[PDB]
């Protein structure tokens, strides 16, 4: 198998191999270290002073291509830049995503995620919930929070994707830049004026000029590219998940509480992320037994590291009901997910909107094959058929 060890996936876990690697050990045609042990994964992650982000990388490189980010390097990246200056960005952009703004966003979402289901019940049983819902809410949910207006949103998301979309010609992909750069120029020019409760509004409110446009630009692709595949592939694996043990599913029938933990572990489960940025040594050093030269990559393995036997004798398994892991798949340290509390809230109102919508859920064909994304940074399917 020509694909790298970290992505391979069996079925909705880590293939075997990937989980019989070490706990940090060579692999290669650059080569890097590979990190699958939790705590290895949480020391590379957690010491920004040893471990700098990559600049400029791409979280596919490999067979496709279609439909994948494009940086060059953009200013207002997060994932650019380490402390002092990685904490002056997130400092700015972070008023859009307080816990509080998010609150706020649980009845937007919840119309979102019910406008979709509107459209598949229509549809009638069986229907693929990954065209209806999976592939949807996502890419609403986040026109919501950047501050799209309704009626722009499908317009949006293709002028942002397009522009950055190598399949295109590069007639097209510039065409599809000079529009989008002009809508948002607009859009921050409005939020100046008069500040809206979306996140660049946010961001303009409490930072004012000090926010450039290129900051709220580059905020704002990074923000569309972060929180899209990784939602389509929980919801569409998470359906999954939830089918093949559909006692768990009453974790959905009951309190907000329940449905949170049952977030968590699905999101611990499934760990859609093969990797996060790779990270590199700024010295020398020895972790986990091995040494580390300067310059060395790290490439850290979340589903891996997510499935650590020291983290339970039933790590394996699937348990809303568990003792709750604190698991990585959100990342560590100073660049954890930005967008982890809108991701578990986005997620809670998806299942708990769903089988309260379609309560009899289930597989349209039960010996029917899965349809796994395996083009995409995010693990997830492309289709999944369901009755109801
Ligand atoms: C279940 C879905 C999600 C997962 C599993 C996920 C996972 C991750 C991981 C592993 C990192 C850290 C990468 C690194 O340290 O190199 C990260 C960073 C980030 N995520 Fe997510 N993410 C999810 C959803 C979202 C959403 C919905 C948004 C946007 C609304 C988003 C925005 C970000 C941003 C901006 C960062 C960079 C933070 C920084 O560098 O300081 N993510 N995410």
């Amino acid at each position: 198998d020509p694909r790298p060890l970290h992505i391979r996936r069996q079925g909705l876990d880590p293939a075997d191999e990937l989980l019989a690697a070490g706990a940090l050990t060579r692999v290669t045609a650059e080569t890097h270290w590979m990190a699958t042990a939790h705590a290895v994964v949480r020391q590379v992650m957690g010491d920004h002073q040893q471990f700098s982000t990559r600049r400029r990388w791409d979280p596919r490189d490999e067979i496709g291509g279609k439909g994948i980010f494009r940086p060059r390097e953009l200013v207002g990246n997060l994932m650019d830049y380490d402390p002092p200056e990685h904490t002056r960005l997130r400092r700015k952009l972070t008023p859009g995503f307080t816990l509080r703004k998010m609150q706020r966003m649980a009845p937007y979402i919840e119309q979102i995620v019910n406008d979709r289901l509107d459209e598949m019940e229509r549809a009638g049983s069986p229907a693929d919930l990954i065209a209806f819902v999976a592939d949807k809410v996502p890419g609403a949910v986040l026109c919501e929070l950047v501050g799209v207006p309704r009626d722009d949103r499908d317009m949006f998301m293709k002028l942002c994707h397009g522009h950055l979309d190598a399949s295109l010609s590069q007639k097209r992909r510039a065409a599809l830049g000079d529009k989008f750069s002009r809508y948002l120029l607009a859009m921050i020019a409005r939020e100046r004026k008069e500040p809206g409760e979306g996140m660049i509004g946010a961001v303009v409110a409490e930072y004012g000029d000090d926010a450039t446009d290129e900051e709220l630009r580059g905020f704002c692709v990074q923000v569309m590219l972060a929180g899209d595949d990784n939602i389509s592939g929980m919801i569409g694996l998470g359906v999954l998940a939830m089918l093949r043990h559909p006692e768990q599913i009453d974790a959905f029938r009951g309190d907000e509480q329940s449905a949170q933990r049952a977030v968590d572990e699905l999101i611990r489960y499934l760990t859609v992320p093969y990797s996060p940025t790779p990270r590199i040594a700024r010295e020398d050093l020895t972790l986990a037994g091995q040494e580390i030269k300067k310059g060395d990559s790290v490439i850290c393995s979340l589903p891996a590291a997510n499935r650590d036997p020291a983290l339970a004798p039933d790590v394996d398994r699937l348990d809303v009901t568990r003792e709750p892991i604190p698991h990585v798949a959100f990342g560590h340290g100073v660049h954890h997910c930005l967008g982890a509390a809108l991701a578990r809230l986005e997620l809670r109102t998806v299942f708990t909107e769903l089988w309260r919508r379609f309560p009899a859920l289930r597989l349209a064909d039960p010996a029917q094959d899965t349809e796994f994304r395996l083009t995409t940074p995010a693990y997830g399917l492309t289709e999944l058929m369901v009755a109801w």
